[PDB]
Parts: C-alpha cells; structure tokens; sequence
C-alpha cells in the first residue's frame, strides 16, 4: 500500500493523532485506490470500534454500490479473516470479526427502497460511494441517521464542477465539520504500472483531464467535445469490409429524429451514414410507420445477418413497440448523460469511433453543444438541450456498446 492509502486505513485508529475527526473525505482521479481502502478501512473501523450496530454503505444505485465497492469488498474481508453473510434481497450484510458481529445496509441516493429505509434507521457510521453522483437531499438524510454516540463519515468521490453541493457544502466546510481530508492522485496507487498509468492520460483531455487524472475540481464551460479533430476523426465515404453493425436512433416526431449507421472494421467503429429528419423545417412530421419504412430504406443494402440491432432511447416506446413487431432486434440505450459524454469524449481520444465525411449535421453539432453556463455555477454540469439529435444517437451507441 502508499503512504496515502495507509492513512486512509489508519486515521480512525487510537495512536493516530487525527483519529478526533468526526469523518473523512477521499476525492481525486480514477483509478487511484480510494474506493477499495476506504471501504475496507470502514468496515476495520467498525468492527473494531463498535458491536451489534447499524451501519450505511451508500452509492449512486445499490447495483453501482456491489460492482464498485461490496464484490471487491468481500474477497478482502474474507481473506483477512472477517467472515460475511451477504443477504442480497434485504439489502444488508452481516460482517462478523473475533466475537463481534455489526450490520451494514445498502443504499441508492436515487432508489426508492433507500429513501424509506433511511429516514428510520438509525445508523452508527455512514460510507458514501460517488458522493457527487448522489442527491444532496440524501446525503443530508443520512447523515443525520448517525446518531449513534461516535458516529463517523466516510465520502468518496471524484471531482465535479466548483459551484457543486459537496465541494461548496462538505469539502470547503471542512474545519468546521471537523472531517479529515486525503487527496488522491493516480500516484497514490502503486498498483499501477507507469506504462498503464500514462494509458489512462490519454484516454482524456480538457475538462476531463483536470477532473479524473489530475483531481480537479474545475468547472465545465464552453464547447463540450473540444478534442474532436477533422483531421483526425472525419474518413472519406468509401466502402470498406465491415463486421458487425448497428443503428442508433434519436426519436422524435416533435423535433429532429436521427439516425446512424455504425459499422466495425479493424476494430473501430464507424459512423457510416446519417439519417436527419427535421418535422419543423420540412414542414410535415412523420409517423412511426413513416419512420419504421425509412430505417428498412436505411439499411437496405447491409447483411441483415451481420446486422445486430437498434440502439433506440426508452422514451420512444410507441417507436420501440413497432420495431419489435416487424421483428427487429431494439436494445434500449444507456440514458445516463454525463457518463455518455465522459465515455464518447473518451472514444474520440483514443480513436475508438471515426466519421466518415457524409456525417454533415453531425458535425456541425459537435461545433455547438456547449455547456449550460448558468446551470454549472450552480453545481449542474448539463448540456445545454440543442441541436444534440445526431449527438444522442452517437452517445446512445458509444455508451450502450462500446463501454460497459
Ligand atoms: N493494494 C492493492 N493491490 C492491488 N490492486 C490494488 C490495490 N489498491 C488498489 N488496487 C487496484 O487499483 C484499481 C483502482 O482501485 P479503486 O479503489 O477501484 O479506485 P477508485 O479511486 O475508486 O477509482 P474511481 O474513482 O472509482 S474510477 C483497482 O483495479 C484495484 O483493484
Ligand atoms: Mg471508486
């Protein structure tokens, strides 16, 4: 372990001349070894300190909570000689370390399981996962559920915009909440290999740079996607030997609806041809029927075998519905909007995705989706909603297939 990770494991112990604290927060890049030490120096802690007692292990949703933290978790504790009893359909665990046995629930900031559970419970220690990801509005909650006498916090986060709640309420507030402070940069885990670590610089610029390699909390202004490249990411519209291929649709009869022809070949995907139909500017929108009878004109030609399915957003039920009875295969897409835009921004770096030069409305949209100023002094990093019809599309796709 690093000097930083130690610290993390030892804070709360009796020789520590900081083990006063009433808590303590983690933040900084990925990949960086917060999550696995701090979750198992909570759990340590617990066990030590208390017995029979309540305790919260918070993420942005409980199966966010068991991927990240809770799976790893368990091989640690297991090895170390805690023995676990992992009640899935409850939401709870029973840890259990040389005659002391403490209780650790689960929670979602966004799930309505956690919202009953936590305004009743009674807690002795809360564990925040993705603290910036959550609801402040649950944070607040369930800090005031550590009534128990010597009650801790734990929050681990990455860095968002400076105007956000924690960074504004939690992280500047820090004397005044008596909360230690450990601040992780990618060195801190040893871990990694230097050549692994200068893997994932390149996976982001700008912004996200700042946030996610260099721990900054720095705030999202102008244009959105500033590492696209017609230099580097535009093709010529020629054929070429593609593998497999889909289609991912932004659906709209109100406004644009688009869609895209995503094509593998050498293991990058590209965007092959646009569909752009805009009902305000033709002046006659188009039923699903009229939209459904486009998308067979649009994949004519392509290998119905090869072929693999309709990235489609689930608010386009009465279109998903269709599709499916013609017989079409129709994933619904990964909504979820910044870690979208996180993941195509990271596409773009590392050439995962490539435009052929017919993509016209594409590009003129990757020139103008910006951030919304006024909602990111708020603490809201948002696109501002225009002109982002091929975007979705191209952030549906990227998100639902090429990441996790
Ligand atoms: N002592 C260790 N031995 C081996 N691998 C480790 C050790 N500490 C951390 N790692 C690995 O380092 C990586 C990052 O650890 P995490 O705790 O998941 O990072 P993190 O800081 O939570 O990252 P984000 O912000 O959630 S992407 C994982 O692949 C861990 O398995
Ligand atoms: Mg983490």
């Amino acid at each position: 372990f690093s000097k930083k990770q130690l610290k993390v494991l030892t804070w709360w112990r009796k020789a520590s001349p900081v083990s006063d604290k009433d808590g303590i927060i983690c933040d900084g890049s990925i990949r960086a070894g917060k999550t696995i030490v701090m979750s198992f120096s909570y759990v340590m802690w617990a066990m030590d300190t208390f017995n029979e007692q309540n305790f919260g292990m918070a993420g942005k949703t409980i199966g966010a909570l068991r991927r990240n933290v809770i799976t790893p978790l368990k091989r640690m504790l297991k090895s170390r000689g805690y023995r676990v009893k992992d009640h899935r359909a409850d939401n709870y665990l029973t840890i259990t370390f040389k005659g002391k046995t403490n209780y650790f629930y689960l929670f979602g900031g966004k799930d309505e399981s956690s919202q009953d559970l936590i305004q009743g419970i009674t807690l002795a220690g809360m564990f925040f996962d993705e603290v910036a990801l959550m609801p402040e509005s649950f944070v607040n909650q369930a800090t005031a559920r550590c009534s128990v006498d010597g009650a801790k916090l734990w929050f681990n986060c990455n860095p968002a915009g400076p105007y956000h709640w924690f960074k504004v309420e939690y992280l500047d507030k820090l004397d005044e909440k008596n909360l230690l402070h450990l601040h992780f940069t990618m060195d801190d885990n040893l871990s990694l290999s230097k050549q692994v670590k200068e893997r994932y610089q390149r996976m982001y610029k700008g912004v996200f740079y700042q946030r996610y390699i260099l721990g900054l909390w720095v705030l999202a202004e102008g244009i959105i996607y500033d590492m696209f490249d017609q230099d580097e990411h535009v093709v010529p519209t020629v054929p070429r030997p593609y593998e497999k291929y889909y289609v991912s649709c932004d659906y709209g009869t109100q406004n644009p609806t688009t869609f895209g022809l995503w094509g593998l070949y050498n293991g990058v995907w590209y965007k092959v041809k646009e569909y752009h139909y805009d009902g305000r500017k033709e002046n006659k929108q188009k039923t699903d029927q009229e939209y459904y009878e486009d998308l067979m004109k649009f994949i004519e030609d392509i290998e119905k075998h090869k072929f693999k399915g309709v990235i489609v957003d689930p608010s386009a039920a009465s279109f998903i519905a269709l599709l499916r009875q013609k017989g079409i295969k129709v994933i619904k897409a990964k909504n979820d909007v910044l870690d979208g835009i996180r993941n195509v921004a990271t596409a773009l770096n590392k050439k995962m995705i490539l435009y052929n030069d017919c993509c016209k409305e594409t590009f003129r949209e990757y020139s103008s989706y910006v951030w919304d100023e006024k909602a990111a002094e708020r603490g809201e990093d948002k696109p501002v909603k225009q002109n982002d019809h091929q975007l979705d599309a191209d952030r549906y796709f990227v998100n639902t297939i090429l990441f996790g």
